[PDB]
RNA sequence: UUUUGGUUUUC
């Protein structure tokens, strides 16, 4: 902190990336404001960094009007500066492609990060067949695809349905001397579950560390999730178990089981592990309330659903859309309460398309 | 010092 050696912008901006990564956006804006004070000028990696916190945090009005002054000042935009908008719009929408546009017009050419950006967000929304246009067109300006490139492409086909097609591109990506690091072979192990085709995955999960891949939390969550959706709730209480003997299972591995264990019907060993990851000092995040709230509203037990929504509130943890598309379609018949939870959730904040459908089919059987 | 890929919830 202080320290008689005068700070570099490099070192408010460290700070800064720290405490934008923390969600601290108010104190990561605080120090913004401290450092123009001594005389030290926020530079382009500034606003890049503050741009880059908004986005994430879901301010992106915010990151854009910070892109305005940043321009207003004479502190050129550089292609970190358009990466970071336009993942930023893809991710919230894809405003990103004339940024992509924009950015050409300046004389930024897009690179490796442009491009992966624009090919995962082109698959997420679905336009599979403009994301492979992407991948050829990069190759025509001469940018390399990397480990990043082919993973994104492996991942949208496996998404799109496209297996076969994802096992292919995975096979060139070898043979063009790409290293496959774990997140690849997760997404490939993921694509094979999501296809029913669990001990393939497996078999993909022991070829990954027979070339000396170390998996990490998110491949077991992946090999349990579909284990669960299997119906193999047994084996994925298994690799919880194994995947200690040494990963740390996290939020998501937890949220993983209990939502298995809901679905079952399995209710206490649910709510025991609800109680072994906070007493773990694992704090449960909106997905664990959401999953019990939900498990709770389909066995009829809609009173213990509000009550741990309330519990949820009473913690610090804030409900989203999911939290109240929940709620508002448990109640099905306690008509004004549904429309009650609607309310809160506007004035809350929160933007509702499942919403509207419950909503109304609830004031219509029930035309209002 | 800043930007991109993989896992869980409202079926």
């Amino acid at each position: 902190l202080r320290r008689g050696v005068a700070p570099t912008v490099v070192t408010y901006n460290t700070l800064i990336d720290g405490l934008c990564k923390a969600g601290k956006l108010d104190e990561a804006l605080k120090l913004f404001e401290e450092m123009v004070e001594k005389g030290i000028k926020p530079d382009v990696v500034t606003y890049n960094t503050l741009i880059d916190g908004l986005c994430k945090a879901g301010k992106l009005d915010e990151a854009l009007k910070l892109f305005e002054e940043m321009v207003e000042k004479g502190i050129k935009p550089d292609v970190v500066t358009y990466n970071t908008l336009i993942d930023g719009l893809c991710k919230a929408k894809l405003e990103a492609l004339k940024l992509f546009e924009e950015m050409v017009e300046k004389g930024i050419k897009p690179d490796v990060v442009t491009y992966n950006t624009l090919i995962d967000g082109l698959c997420k929304a679905g336009k599979l067949d403009e994301a492979l246009k992407l991948f050829e067109e990069m190759v025509e300006k001469g940018i390399k695809p990397d480990v990043v490139t082919y993973t994104t492409l492996i991942d949208g086909l496996c998404k799109a349905g496209k297996l076969d097609e994802a096992l292919k591109l995975f096979e060139e990506m070898v043979e063009k001397g790409i290293k496959p690091d774990v997140v690849t072979y997760t997404t490939l192990i993921d694509g094979l579950c999501k296809a029913g085709k669990l001990d393939e995955a497996l078999k993909l999960f022991e070829e990954m560390v027979e070339k000396g891949i170390k998996p990490d939390v998110v491949t077991y969550n992946t090999l349990i999730d579909g284990l669960c959706k299997a119906g193999k709730l047994d084996e994925a209480l298994k690799l919880f178990e194994e995947m200690v003997e040494g990963i740390k299972p996290d939020v998501v591995t937890y949220n993983t089981l209990i939502d298995g264990l809901c679905k079952a019907g399995k209710l206490d060993e649910a709510l025991k592990l609800f109680e072994e990851m906070v007493e773990k000092g694992i704090k449960p995040d909106v997905v664990t309330y959401n999953t019990l709230i939900d498990g709770l509203c389909k066995a009829g037990k809609l009173d213990e659903a509000l009550k741990l929504f309330e519990e949820m509130v009473e913690k610090g943890i804030k409900p989203d859309v999911v939290t109240y598309n929940t709620l508002i379609d448990g109640l099905c018949g306690k008509l004004d309460e549904a429309l009650k939870l609607f309310e809160e959730m506007v004035e809350k904040g929160i933007k509702p398309e499942l919403t509207y459908r419950r909503v109304v089919e609830s004031y219509c059987r029930a035309e209002e």
